[PDB]
Parts: structure tokens; C-alpha cells; sequence
């Protein structure tokens, strides 16, 4: 598994990326008390996860990237864009956690539940997201592809957050939200909140490293990926409710947060009016019981198998699209990015 | 006044800014809902306020720029950049106003407290900045200065959130923090939240759009703008208290979150160990009773005089800056934002 094999360098890359944002204003001491509590919000929020996404950036470049091109430096540049796409992640669960209102997070609790963060933790959040472009200076500035880095972090957050604003419009707190939870609704939330930032941006950028900057390689590359990013957001949605908390290292508000989860778009296409009647009285509210109950009915429409079943289909779905969107690009790519997500 | 002069078509350029940002995305319908709530966004938080950091933009550019340079499509880039300090600016308030508690902005409930806003408006903060960065690619990607614009406004950025980051630190909810509000913690706090992104920014980005891009000719305008700063920021804090909330747009709120005011600075520096421990017992707490015995004590220690006269020995050292280190950029271009903030 190649992604394990670059694991530990990456991850030990982290101190080198934690030394240089704290050592770039040693040159200006009246800021040492920010910097230090930069330093905490580096170390509780981008560290914990499985780093999938940055490990993304350094297996691509690896492959897309000549060996005898793949110099000391160069690879440093790699591990440092892929923590890019780390801190950007970093950036985003740090404030949707307060927008959902989650407690957990990473198996620990939410850094704005921390007593003394609270909404201090909004600040926090957007200093991880100018990490990401003090990096690219530091390490990227005399490189030709800078200037596409840049751009394509950029557009990555508009997108996302595009995403993020009709995750949050399509579930306003507190109404019935069921009439908004349509499947059309549900695949455009997906593309725009998770695909673009979290399957695209990683193989992009080291795309873009490897001096692969056309627009049709980029946008056969992203036929596959933004579907890949779908399927990544349905297995996202199933497991905030059936997942292992132990496991995923959170736990789940989407019934209580009344989201158009995948779960719910599937739970109305099955019910029967009685169903819908149950699953309007008891979703989008804060009462275990009713919580419980939407679970319930979940269940008793055998929701778990239709996932596994829509897995089984969307893993053969994205192995046709590589069969015909990959070429001239390894395989290997993204081969390696579907078998890290589906199983 | 060169401002005035700008100002109604600058303020009407933003029909056209709010047009592009939401015409650029007619291609993508799925996204019509997400479009319509940033405009929504930009219509409440970018209007309404005296726009003088948007304006600066614009003044400077006809001041530095050569008049046969000054075509059309050169205005309409500067009215542009222009917008996006505006825009960062307006991300930046709506991220604050729900860092501090705070009540109205601009003469209107802050955007948080609006009903069915709440938290969301963390997403809609971020909106507003990628904005910026939209705008710059939409009308400066051909540029020369196109590179040190997005620099400059990330840079920007950066130095505030660390400056945010200190205001926030230096004032934790619920302490006595009064041996953390120094003279020289309060000039780095201030150097860092304000006196970049609102005096440095706006001037510079003319600049390097005139092609003004010299490091000592950047230097030399910095030591008279950070100046301005230090004093827009202490003025900022003595109208949070003594000004007309129906002038100021706001309310108040240093006393109750505690915040390293230039005016508790002040206030440390004069109070008996009596009137230091009326300070200690009412300070930083949401009593209206707390908060009234607090302004007593700033009255009775005649800082509202301390305060004018500090603006007058401010003004005077700024204009003595600006004898030093205006040349070789018109002295007009300093003192026009000058004459905008002493009075
Ligand atoms: O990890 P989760 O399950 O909490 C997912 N987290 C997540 C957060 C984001 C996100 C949230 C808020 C953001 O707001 C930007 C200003 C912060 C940006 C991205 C995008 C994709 N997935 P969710 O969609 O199920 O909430
Ligand atoms: O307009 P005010 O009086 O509320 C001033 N507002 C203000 C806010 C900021 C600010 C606040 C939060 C920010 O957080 C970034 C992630 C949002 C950035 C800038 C900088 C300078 N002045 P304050 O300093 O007195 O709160
Ligand atoms: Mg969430
Ligand atoms: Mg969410
Ligand atoms: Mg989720
Ligand atoms: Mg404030
Ligand atoms: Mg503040
Ligand atoms: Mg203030």
C-alpha cells in the first residue's frame, strides 16, 4: 500500500512545518505569544487524522514526476504542499465543527469546546487557511507552477464553501426540511463542499508540480475524481450515523442538524406516507428519542444494505470512468485513491 | 475633499462588482440558491459604512498614476481593487462582531444576530474573502502587479489574524486581565489588527498598480501608514465608549469583553490603588452598573481630555512623518487620508 509507505515522512515533515511558521517572525518577538498559540492550533487540528488527502499530493507526484526529477527539494516541496491541503482541511472541520455543532472530533473533543477556545476558534480556523499560503511563498515562490498553486487553493475554498452554503441553506435549523432533500440537491452540495477540495485539489496540485498545467488533462482527471469525492461524501453521511465513533474518532449531528444527508434523500425515495409522517415529526431536532426514532425507520427500510449495494455500483462506476479518463496519466493514481476509500 | 470627489462612483461600481460576482456562475445553475445568499451577504456587510479604505484605493491610483495611463478599463480595475478592501474588510467584521458579542454595525443589527443567520455567518465571512481573490483574477489576471496584489492580500490577512489573535489572547472571557494591558502589548496589538490591512493595504495596492514596487519606497510609506494606524485604531477604541453610537454606526462593547482598550491602558497608568481596584471589580464583565462604574472612573480621570490632546501631539507626529518619508510620492496622497481621519 503506497500511501503507508509515504506515511511516516510526511507525517514527520510536520515538525519541519510547524518550526519554519514559528521561526519565519523570530525576527519580530512582540508577536511571540500569537505565534505560540498558532502553534496549538497547528498541533490539536492538523494532526490525528489519516492524512489521506495530503498523502494524495506526495504518492501523485511521486508517480507523475520523473524519478531523476524528484531531487531532495523536490520532495520537500511535495510533502509541504500536500500539509497545504492538510491545513486547508484543517481550516474547514475547525469551523464546521462550530456550525454543526459537533463535540468530537480526530477522537477528541471539538477545538471550540475547549474551555477558553469557544468562538476565539473562528480566528484559529482562518490562520490555518493563511498557513497554506505563507508555505507556497516559503517553499513554491521561484517554482513555474506557483502561481497555479495559488489559484488552485484559491478556487478550492470559493468552491467549498459554495458547497458549505447550500449545505447550510438546504437545512435550516429548527424548520421541516424535507420538500429541500432531493437527490439533485444532495449531488450538487457533495461536488461543490467535499469533491473539488478533497479529490481534485490533491491530484491538481501535484499535477501541476509535475508541469501536467492543460486544461483537458485536468478536466478528464477531474471526470474521475469529482465522482470519486461524491461516493467519499455518501460514505461520510452513512457512517455519521453507523459508523463506529471509535473508528471514525466522531460522533454524528446530521439528524439533529437536520442535513440533506444521503441517508434521508434515500429514506424518502422508500418511505411510505405513514414513514414520511415519522421521519417529519422526528428529524432535524435535538431529542435523543427522536433521533432514535429517524434511525429506527432507517433501519426498517434496510438503509444499510442500500449502501452497501450503492458502494459496490459506485466503485464499478469510478473503475469505468479510470478505464476511460485516465490515459495519459498512470493508473496507478488513481487506482490508489479508490482503494484507500472503498472497503 | 479628493474623497468625496470618488465616492458616488465608486459606491455605484458596486452594482457592477456585485453583477460579475454573481453572472460569472450562470453556467452552473445548481449553484443559483449559494449565489443568491453571497449576494444577500455583500448587500447587508459591504455597504453602509464610509468605504474610506476602499476610496484610498481609488484616490491614490489617480494620484500616482500618470493621467494619459488613466484609461478606462484602469479606473475600472482601480474601482475594483478598491472593492476588495472593502471586501476583506467586511469579512473581517462579521467574523469580529460574533467574536465580541457585539449588538449593530453600520446603524443595523450585526449579521450574526440576524434570525436565521447565527453561525452561518462564519461561512458567509469567508465568502466575502474569496471574493477578493474572484475579483482580483477576474480583473488583474493580464497585470504586471497581478502576483503582488494576490500577495499583498494575503500578507494582509495574515498579519491581522496574528493581530487578532493577540487582541483575543490579551483578553481571555472572565479574568481579571489587567497586568496584560501594557502600552507596548497595546502598540503590537494594534500595528497588526488595524494599521496594515486599513492604512498599508489600500496605499500599497495603488502603488505596485501605478508600478511603484521598490522594497524602500514600499518601507518608507509603511513608517508613516502604520502610524495612521496606531492612531485610527486608538481613536477606534476612545469612540467606543465616548462616541455617538447614532455617528458610529455601533455599540460598544471593550468594557464588557474585556479588551486591551487604549483607553484601560491610560486609565492604568493614572489610577490610585484605589481606583485600581474599582478597575479590577468591574472590568471585563456584561453589568450594565460594572460597565457605568468603569466609564466614571475614565471620566474622573479626564481621559476624554488625554485623548485630545494625544490626537493633536499624533496628528503632529504623522505630519512630521510624512515631511520625512513622503518623497518621492506626492505629499497629497498622505495627507488627503490624513485630513480623512484627524477631526
Ligand atoms: O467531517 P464532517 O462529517 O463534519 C463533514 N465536514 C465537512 C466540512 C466542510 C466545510 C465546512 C465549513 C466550511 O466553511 C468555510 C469557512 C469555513 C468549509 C468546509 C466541507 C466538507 N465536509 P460534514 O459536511 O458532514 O459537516
Ligand atoms: O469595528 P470594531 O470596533 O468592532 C474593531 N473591529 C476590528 C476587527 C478586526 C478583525 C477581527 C477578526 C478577524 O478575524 C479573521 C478571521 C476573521 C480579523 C480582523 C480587525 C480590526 N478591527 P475592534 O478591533 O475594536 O473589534
Ligand atoms: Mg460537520
Ligand atoms: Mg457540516
Ligand atoms: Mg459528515
Ligand atoms: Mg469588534
Ligand atoms: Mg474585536
Ligand atoms: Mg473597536
Amino acid at each position: 500500500d503506497v500511501y503507508a509507505q509515504e506515511k511516516q515522512d510526511f507525517v514527520q515533515h510536520f515538525s519541519q512545518i510547524v518550526r519554519v511558521l514559528t521561526e519565519d517572525e523570530m525576527g519580530h518577538p512582540e508577536i511571540g505569544d500569537a505565534i505560540a498559540r498558532l502553534k496549538e492550533v497547528l498541533e490539536y487540528n492538523a494532526i490525528g487524522g489519516k492524512y489521506n488527502r495530503g498523502l494524495t499530493v506526495v504518492v501523485a507526484f511521486r508517480e507523475l514526476v520523473e524519478p531523476r526529477k524528484q531531487d531532495a527539494d523536490s520532495l520537500q516541496r511535495a510533502w509541504t504542499v500536500g500539509w497545504c491541503v492538510e491545513l486547508l482541511q484543517a481550516f474547514f472541520l475547525v469551523a464546521d465543527d462550530i456550525m454543526d455543532s459537533s463535540l468530537t472530533r480526530r477522537g477528541q473533543i471539538c477545538w471550540y469546546q475547549k474551555p477558553g477556545v469557544g468562538l476565539d476558534a473562528i480566528n484559529d480556523a482562518n490562520l490555518l487557511e493563511a498557513c497554506i499560503y505563507r508555505l507556497l511563498k516559503l517553499y513554491c515562490r521561484e517554482q513555474p507552477y506557483y502561481l497555479n498553486l495559488i489559484e488552485l487553493f484559491l478556487q478550492s475554498s470559493y468552491q467549498t464553501e459554495i458547497g458549505q452554503t447550500l449545505d447550510l441553506l438546504t437545512a435550516p435549523q429548527g424548520n421541516v426540511d424535507l420538500v429541500r432533500f432531493t437527490e439533485k440537491r444532495y449531488k450538487s452540495i457533495v461536488k461543490y463542499k467535499t469533491a473539488f477540495y478533497s479529490f481534485y485539489l490533491p491530484i491538481a496540485a501535484a499535477m501541476y508540480m509535475a508541469g501536467i498545467d492543460g486544461e483537458k488533462e485536468h478536466a478528464n482527471a477531474k471526470k474521475i475524481l469529482l465522482e470519486m469525492g461524491e461516493f467519499f461524501q455518501i460514505q461520510d453521511d452513512y457512517l455519521d450515523l453507523f459508523g463506529d465513533p471509535s473508528v471514525t474518532g466522531k460522533i454524528g449531528t446530521d439528524i439533529q442538524d437536520n442535513k440533506c444527508s444521503w441517508l434521508v434523500v434515500q429514506c424518502l425515495q422508500r418511505a411510505t406516507p405513514e414513514q414520511y409522517q415519522i421521519l417529519k415529526e422526528n428529524y432535524g431536532q435535538k431529542e435523543a428519542e427522536k433521533v432514535a426514532r429517524v434511525k429506527a425507520l432507517y433501519e426498517e427500510l434496510d438503509l444499510p444494505a442500500v449502501f452497501l449495494q450503492y458502494e459496490e455500483d459506485s466503485y464499478s462506476h469510478i473503475m469505468a470512468l479510470i478505464e476511460q479518463y485516465a490515459a495519459p496519466l498512470p493508473p496507478a493514481v488513481f487506482l490508489g485513491l479508490a482503494r484507500k476509500i472503498y472497503k
